[PDB]
């Protein structure tokens, strides 16, 4: 059953890919064309899966987040092949999806209207309560890992791997309600067409969060978990919070509320994904029975700290098992 494979260079780096993608365009990513459905192909070239212990790590995980992701607003694994023929000849992984054709990054790089804002942000949200089903946090949402087509049909790309960045960065990790804080600082951008948070460094990136939020409640200060942390907002003026009416001039009322609940230091009493879908701001395109959950992920391979070959082997034996989506 075994496809030919095909070699070529590409921005200094060789890609062993089978016969049925043609036309490798760097988007390492590739925008590859897919003969055998004929359709435009995302491949993804791992950079030195087993080079380290971490790398390996890293390279299984997102192979068990991509088998097992199956929601219309969070990527899904199409395809996994090695030019290898065996495991002792394993180095190189590569995973297909399909290609998007921008980021949120672009489309806003002209400002978003309100319908748009609310059917983008309604997805994100949507994506989310998937992943958060699964147990798992993006930790990294940001506009170039939220992609969109022509129709404005969203996909969460790059969730559960990596750990000018902070800009939408929770800032009690500069709980899953980390990428709600990013959902809302991606929503001011599309309704402004600025950075809510265009921070310079760790020290400046609170400063402007607090200029906003106002600093810390009394009850908040004596929640916070850090002495050096604390002791960072003590050193700092006091700031009020500022009204999100006179900030974001114009928007929909429950748009300047929603953000109110997704723009919260207390991060136990701030908006969840799940919840946020049910918030007044989205009704039109709310639907509780279209809203799903993920099937459980068995995440057990986490507490386990391995060697690289015992990492490649596990990352070998996933790419066999594969039975590509119909
Ligand atoms: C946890 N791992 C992932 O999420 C993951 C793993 C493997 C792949 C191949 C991808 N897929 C993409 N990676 C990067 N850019 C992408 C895609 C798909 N479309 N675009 C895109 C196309 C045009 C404009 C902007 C973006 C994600």
């Amino acid at each position: 059953e075994r496809p030919t494979f095909y070699r070529q260079e590409l921005n200094k780096t060789i890609w062993e890919v089978p016969e049925r993608y043609q036309n490798l365009s760097p988007v390492s990513v590739c925008a590859a064309f897919d003969t055998k459905t004929g359709l435009r192909v995302a491949v993804k070239k791992l950079s030195r899966p087993f080079q380290s212990i971490i790398h390996a790590k890293r390279t299984y995980r997102e192979l068990r987040l991509l088998k097992h992701m199956k929601h219309e607003n969070v990527i899904g694994l199409l395809d996994v092949f090695t030019p290898a023929r065996s495991l002792e000849e394993f180095n190189d992984v590569y995973l297909v999806t399909h290609l998007m054709g921008a980021d949120l990054n672009n489309i806003v790089k002209q400002k978003l209207t309100d319908d748009h804002v609310q059917f983008l942000i309604y997805q994100i949200l949507r994506g989310l309560k998937y992943i958060h089903s699964a147990d798992i946090i993006h930790r990294d949402l940001k506009p170039s890992n939220l992609a969109v087509n022509e129709d404005c049909e969203l996909k969460i790309l790059d969730f559960g791997l990596a750990r000018a960045t902070r800009w939408y960065r929770a800032p009690e990790i500069m709980n899953q309600t980390v990428d709600i804080w990013s959902v809302g600082c991606i929503m001011a951008e599309l309704l402004t067409g600025r950075t809510l948070f265009p921070g310079t460094d760790h020290i400046d990136q609170l400063k402007l969060i607090l200029r906003l939020v106002g600093t810390p409640g009394a009850e908040l200060l004596k929640k916070i978990s850090s002495e050096s942390a604390r002791n960072y907002i003590q050193s700092l003026t006091q700031m009020p919070k500022m009204n999100f009416a006179n900030v974001f001039i114009g928007a929909n009322p429950l748009a300047v509320d929603l953000l109110e609940k997704m723009l919260v230091l207390d991060s136990d009493k701030r908006i969840t994904a799940a919840q946020a879908l049910a918030h007044a701001y989205f009704a039109q395109y709310h639907d509780p029975d279209d809203e799903p959950v993920a099937d459980p992920y068995d995440q057990s391979f986490e507490s386990r700290d391995l060697l690289i070959d015992e990492w490649k082997s596990l990352t070998y034996d996933e790419v066999i098992s594969f039975v590509p989506p119909p």
